[PDB]
């Protein structure tokens, strides 16, 4: 059936409204990160905003035209240093996935939109892997732990593949010259 | 010292040849690895061309100006199947870490380029890694294990972030619609 004069078709645009201005917070945020030196964090910042471009993207596509009013709340800045930045970006997904979503698929349910308010309920559920990423990565800022571990491990060099073992990053990747900054713990997802 | 004259001079130029062609080839296999439905798999080729890349300019940039004659092997064509371009990717990378880097290095070394015998081997250790990813990847397709595996785990969509839990990645992901191609197995190197 169509969406118009529903409560959904509003929820819609004002989750669309949010995850357009999530996109932007979180680009400048992986800039920001770049330069306080966590390439790791930077590049997870903007794979964060490109997903949210999706979210968005379904949520856009399900809009049947027309100009909309909607009476919303928005964080009003601001760029802080990463660890701020971590903190604020993950307490906006829990948001989402607490509130926002599951509220706005009961209502889809409710007025009788079951394939939205599925996609609603799945959306949340990648929100709330992207508030587990910021914390933790906040965590390892706080712990002091982003370039260095306990016990001996692999650490690679996102510019150029170099692999290097120990208990921490090297100040300079011995391949590329690089920074530290480039580092990560090696990964292995396949 | 200057590396005028020298072997490791023409090593140099002859290393930059081959990884400047490695970074056009993994491109192309990228973009076939998007066209075959395997996304991961895509941007690992990417990302490795754009190491590729970077170990080229550490390269680049010993050189002292001046055009200078090499006598080369490379792989002339051809452009596969993503299981097929995993084999030669892996191939190349093995010519350059057990022979091409070590037999450069140990030149340079002779040379007395400590410096620059030092990269080469630094750089190999990244190669010797590519070179992993590249057979792992190639024995996931042979398998029939990219997007399905014995036991229920966790697969994340590269397009949205969506999660899934499950033996396998689902035919379309329920928050962005998109294929079974853009999953891969759900990875924390943090
Ligand atoms: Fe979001
Ligand atoms: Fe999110
Ligand atoms: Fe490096
Ligand atoms: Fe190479
Ligand atoms: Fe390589
Ligand atoms: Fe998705």
């Amino acid at each position: 059936k169509s969406l118009k004069g529903s409560r959904t078709e509003k929820n819609i645009l004002t989750a669309f409204a949010g995850e357009s201005q999530a996109r932007n917070r979180y680009n400048y945020f992986g800039g920001q990160a770049k330069k306080d030196g966590f390439v790791q964090i930077s590049d997870i910042f903007a794979e964060t905003a490109d997903q949210e471009r999706e979210h968005a993207k379904r949520l856009f596509k399900f809009l049947e035209g027309g100009d909309l009013e909607i009476v919303a709340a928005f964080p009003a800045g601001i760029i802080a240093d990463t660890h701020a930045n971590l903190i604020a970006s993950a307490a906006g997904e829990h948001h989402e996935y607490t509130e926002m979503y599951p509220s706005f698929a009961r209502i889809a349910r409710e007025e009788g939109y079951e394939e939205i308010a599925r996609v609603f309920a799945s959306i949340a559920v990648a929100e709330e892997f992207h508030e587990k990423r910021f914390l933790d990565f906040a965590r390892n800022i706080k712990e002091g732990r982003v370039f260095l571990r306990e016990q001996a491990t692999k650490w690679r060099c996102r510019n150029c593949g170099y692999v290097h073992e120990g208990t921490g990053a090297p100040e300079l990747c011995p391949a590329c010259a690089h920074p530290k900054a480039h580092f990560e713990l090696l990964g292995i997802n396949w």
